[PDB]
Order: structure tokens, then sequence, then C-alpha cells
């Protein structure tokens, strides 16, 4: 079991090393983390060997001057063959509508596009970093569960600061109300505050609802964005 | 009908005005385009901008999603959000990281109908005058759909037809080619390639055949075949 | 003495905490590092941050802004501050590099506010700094700076394994433009830029000193005016 | 004389073409403008850029890099070059702003390569600059610059409607910190920074000069060493 660990926050993020350490209990771990979200193809990318931190076990590692997906492409090359791609633990949530724009998810998705199993890991912050020592038991429990899954898999994981359980969830998909509030800076110049708000509370069974309940959320994701119910649409006239 | 037109290439792209003009044949058009989620951490600046026909327009120092939120405030009420015409394809796996699509998706999240428009490139620059008839046809077709809708459109340089399509979803094999710059420093080229030919009925397949591709999109990324009960 | 410590690499950089710890040996340290001018346009966010596990406790904030922003915000949240220390940066800040250095800009901003300040950097050249080994030298350097008349503005570059300390002047070499063409996968062209210095660094300059293995300390001016060209 | 003209605002700035046209009265002009340090991480892309129907033609490239990259590439594609002109920037570059100016960085890069160079900027103050009105002043300034001993490095700020020309020194004022808290409509806290200078700009400085209506030209030094402190009293 060879595991490539990457993230979106960069090579110095405490979240990256917490995931690398948790993952090492399940196989050999290699790290490639960044110094857009797609693989850079128009030109060469720089990547250099990087010494893992003093207060973490040792892990072979590279700092990549590219995107999280670039880290996956490079990692599969330098440390091949790789069986699993783990991305995170991101300092900040990746829930509901957020999954679309997540670099952390983008790395995991890239691993899956290459035919490997993958999972993204994130922790909701709201002004307060996480305690990775306390989350460790939960990181391990989550990884254990993921490894029993039929492969390949693609899962998006969100762990609350202090977990009280685990739940497989679906993505929260809420409609939003547009809220724009005009304002002016200290210089009298105008600007606009954007504060779009969801129309309802997160529904039970969703990732958003689960973390709010103190549960680790695991959402299996698909790659296909096709709305399969509208391929032969009824047209008015 | 009131239509907000935006894009990802910015206020100076000819594709934007081509889209704005085509849309004007179906309703009142307003433009808000960048100078991918909605900016909330800080406020956004936006300025009136002249169109190169005339359209009320703003240049926004934010993301395409920002342009949609701002356009709604500046030009509300709005019924339809159109994004593009992007110079470059937004096919298959590209849909995920597309700013053009992100704007259309934002409009849909606000309860409106939306569509993204892109034209695959390389070597040849789009002739929007030639594309106009196909743009109008596509728009006319989209406006016959049950609402609301969210569709991703890719038009080839010179279309010969229109097809509804599903997104191309292919596996890739990694390709990494180590190298050195003229100063002997190391670097890596990435050239991952698709494992097979695009499937029939997919967006990538359709454009390759010279047809306009229109893929309806789903917001929910949940894979229900892998949902699970609790073990309590 | 109250000391504000910041940097350009961010709140998670090991060089940041190495500087804070070394500084704590001379006064009470407060930290504000980014998550180069002061952001006057829009509002900036800042959050209380916990000091690293294996490091002394330091009141600290993670700032969603520039190094100069950290200085401005820091003087507000921890005022009064006597000294601003920026670094230790991972990468050199020698000669022509000083002008556009973010680490240096934080220090300059402190000076602009009427305080003493110093920037600390360690040229890497492919390796990584060992802050445990550099501590004695960081301390010796701080000790020497605190003997200066206040306020002062000094740029410090510490080689990985220092064998001495020297006051230096900034190296100012002329460069030669080296451009080598190449092509992307579509055969489209691009160019590699590799400008190179024309001569060796002059003795006594910051570049020269680090190449000798010495810690370089360059006092900086704020005035870019070339007085010899006025009149 | 061959002249490389670049800027920080980009290939479509009217300020760029005004400078290029003024420079053409003095020698052959070539343009390389962005699409502050030289990029060495990856290679930089550049593409031939066309001249408009109603404009004199200048060989030019749009460069996907920094203003400094434009200078290096420009020296390669159009070399040999004798002078590097950067601007005209839409917005001032006075006093403390000089350190963060991309317009100035390009001129400085030219100087680092052994050439003469000058940066040009116009403070906006809520107006759109009139380059037909500024042209005479651009020409007078170039005339002054071109008789200087070479190489030179000068930072020029032209007021919207100049009435004179002054050699100035950079304004260097101390500041007082001003931080004013606030919170977004969602109740989240944030901070506004509004540091302010302790005094009015001194006579003879670039800021004073422009406030008075004069074109300001400041010769710049590369050496940031404060030599009055090379052997301090500890």
């Amino acid at each position: 079991m060879r595991i490539l660990v990457t993230n979106d926050d960069g090579i110095y993020s405490p979240g990256l090393w917490a995931l690398a350490e948790a993952a090492s209990q399940f196989g050999e771990v290699f790290v490639a983390a960044p110094d857009g979200h797609a693989i850079t193809i128009a030109h060469p990318v720089r990547a250099y060997p990087h010494p893992s931190p003093l207060h973490a076990p040792h892990f072979p590692a590279y700092r990549v001057r590219g995107t999280p997906a670039d880290c996956v492409a490079l990692g599969l090359h330098l440390f091949g063959p790789v069986d699993l791609v783990l991305s995170g633990v991101n300092l900040g949530s990746n829930l509901g509508h957020e999954i679309w724009h997540s670099g952390t998810v983008a790395a995991a998705k890239q691993g899956y596009l290459f035919g490997l199993s993958a999972a993204a890991f994130s922790v909701p912050l709201n002004g307060e970093v996480p305690d990775f020592a306390g989350l460790r038991p939960w990181l391990l429990r989550t990884l254990e569960t993921l490894l029993r899954l039929e492969r390949p898999f693609l899962v998006n994981v969100n762990l609350p600061l202090r977990p009280k359980g685990f739940l497989w969830t679906r993505q929260s998909v809420r409609a939003y109300e547009g809220v724009v509030i005009p304002g002016e800076d200290p210089m009298g110049r105008p600007f606009y505050w954007f504060a779009p708000r969801p129309l309802k509370e997160a529904e039970e069974g969703t990732d958003r609802w689960a973390v709010a309940q103190g549960f680790v959320s695991a959402t299996p994701l698909r790659l296909d964005l096709t709305d399969e119910t509208r391929l032969q649409p009824t047209l008015a006239h």
C-alpha cells in the first residue's frame, strides 16, 4: 500500500503532516505539496526534494511549484506505483457548494481520474485552528473505514473540531438568495459587500448538517456532472 | 425577459459582446464581466464600463460568480444568466474548473436559468459573425426548455448541427517528462493523456463531429450508488 | 522592551518561530504574520493564532494581508511596540533583491512608524536552514543590533553555517541579460530568462560576506534620491 | 538611438502608446509590455502585437510576465537598446510609492542592465489624463533626460496640467499608525488601515513639486546602503 499525500495549503501546513502521519499507519507515505486547479501542461513545473518537519516522523517529500493536481501528477511519477491519493487535511471546510471550487478536492479527484482511490480531508475552522492530536483517533477511524471500501473510491471528508461520531452523507445543495450591500471605504470610495445566504437550514443527512451535529462527514463523489434526466428534453412551441 | 451576460475572459473579450448581441435578440441585456466562488471575505469594487450596439455594463474586480451577484443587484430583476462566449473549450473534465461555467452555476444557485458558452480554439480565431446564426439557434432552443435550466454549450468554429450531450468522462494515464532548463536546473513536463476515444453522444465527441454540444448540468455531486446506511 | 515579529513566508514558516524564540531572549514577543505596501483599499481580516506546540507561548495573529499590514495591525493589537523583527526568511535578500523584498518591507514599515527594525533572511541555494544550529548566531546578531542607536533599520543575511559577523554595504552589480528561446507542446515559443551578474561581489558587500560564510548586517536608507545628481 | 518602451499597466494602456509616440521623436522605438523581479522559475510567453489603423507602427510584443521580464525580453528581441522608458503610468509613483512601483521596477531593470532609463507616471485625482495635452511636457522631459550624463535612472511624475519642471528629491515622511476596526454585514470583524504622514510634504520633494503643478523628476540610486552607519557606535 503506497500512499501519496498532498494538500492545498502547502508544505508547511500542520494539516498536511497530520494526514501523512495518520496515513503512515496504513502503508508507505510519500508527500508532494504545493509551494488554478488543473494540471499545468503549457510549460515545465519546478519541484524540489523537501525535508519533512522536525516534529513529525520522516516522510520522503517534494515541494511543488504548481497546483495540487500537479502534485498528484508528479507524485505518481516520483513515487510510483501509488495506490491511494489523500489530500488535506485542509484548514477550512469543503462542504456543499464549496466542493466545486476546492483545491483539496481537486487533488483527490485527479488521483481518481488516474484510476486510483482517493479522499479529501478538511476541518471547518470559523476562526480557530484544529487540534490534530485530538483529531488523530478520528482520522485513523476514518481511514480505516475508507480502506474497507470497494476500490476505486472518491470520498470527501469533513471532520468537526471535536467529533462525536461518523456519518456517510450526501452533498448539501441549497438554493441561495442574492444579498449585496453597498458601502464606502475610509476614503469615500464605493464598494459592495456580497453576502449571499442559503434559503433554508441544511437538511438532515447532508455533509453540512452532519458536521453541525458534531459528526465526521464522508461524502462519496461522482465525476460526471451530466444531468441525466434531461438528455432528451421536451421543448415547448 | 432580462438577461445578465458575463464571462471569464473579462470585459475586453470579443466573445462577451458576441454573446451580448445574440442575447439582445431575445430580451434586454446587461453586462457585468471581470476586469471562482462569490467573494465574501472582502468587498468588491465595480465600475461602469463602455461597450465597444450599446449595453449597460460594469467591469468587476472579482470572480465571474461575483459578477453574477453584482449584476443581480445592479440590474435586477434578471431572468437569465448567460456566460461566455469563452475563447477555449469547456468540455468533459474541464467543466469542473471552468470560470465560465461557475458563473452560470451561480445564476442557477440564485434560482435563475443559465447557460455557459465556449468555442474550442487553436490556430484559428473565432469568426463571431459566422457563428451568430448558430448562437441565435442555440439560444432559441435553450429558451424552449422547461425552466429553470443549467446548460453547458460548446460550439465548433463552423457548426453543421446541434446535439444534446452528456459530459465526456474518461480515465487518464499519467505522463511526466523530466527535463532541464538551459541553466541545467531540473523541471517536469506533464502531459497526461486520455485512455480512449471520446464516447458517442458526449460533448467532446459532438464538437469533433462539428456539432454544437449542449450538456444539461447537475449541481449534486453525490454518488448515490455509494451512499450508505449507518451501522448503529 | 516589546517586540513585534512578522515575516513574508507566513504563520506556519519555521523561520518565523525561530526568530520569535530568539527574540524572546530580549523582550516580550508578539507575533503577526501573513496567512508589500499597507492595504489601504479594502478591509483586512486577522485571527488569534496558537503558537506552535514545540515553541514558547507567543500571543499571535494570522493576518490575511501583507507583511506591512501585519506591522500596522500589530502595533494596534500589541502597542506599544519598540522593535519590529521580520523573518527569518527562507531565501536570500542580498543586493538588488532588497528593493522588492517582502521581509524587508515589513521592517521598513516599522521604521516608517518610528521604531527600530531588522529583517532576517537565510540564503538557501537548494538546502534548508537548520534553525537549531543558527540560534547562537541569531542571538549574537540580535545582541549586536540592540547596541545600535535607535531607531535603526538593518538587513541581515545569515549563511547556513556562519563563521563570523560583519557590518556590510549592499552589493550593486551590473547584470547581463541572458535569454534563451524554447517552445511549449504546441510548438508555440517562450523564453527562459537567466540574467547574470557581470563581476564578482565587491569585498565588504552583503553578497561577498555571505559567500565568505559571514552573517551580513546592512544598515538601510529610506531615501532613494541620488543626491549626486541633484543640481 | 534605439529605445525600448514598456509599462506596468499593459499593452492596451493609452499611457503606453503616448510614451512610445513621444519617444519616437528621439529614436527608433520598440515596445514590450505586460499581457517585479525577472521570472526564472518558468519560461515566459510573448506574442507579436499589432499596431492600430490610426497609429504609427511600432514593432511590439505582448509579454506574459512582469515589467522587468518585458525589459529582458525586449533587450533580446530588439537588441541592442540604448534607453528604456517605462510608462506613462495611470496613477502616481511619488515618495514611498516608489518602492512598490512596477513602472519604476522596469526602468530600474534597464539600469541594472547598464542602460539609461526613466519611469513616467501621472497622478489621476479623479480624472482621465489628456495625452494630447501632456505630449509637449513628455517631449520637454525627454529633451532634458537626453542631455544628462549616461547612464541615468530618473523617476518622472507629470501633473495633469503642468506649468513647469523641477528636479526633486523623494519625499520621505514618517507615518502614524491608524487602525479602525469594523465588521461586515454578517457580523464578522475586520480592520481598516489608514496610516497618515506626520507632516506636509517638504518643498523640493517630488510630492510638493506635483502639488505645485510642476513635472517632477527624481534621480534614483540603486544603493540602499545607509553609509552614515557603516561603523556604528555601540
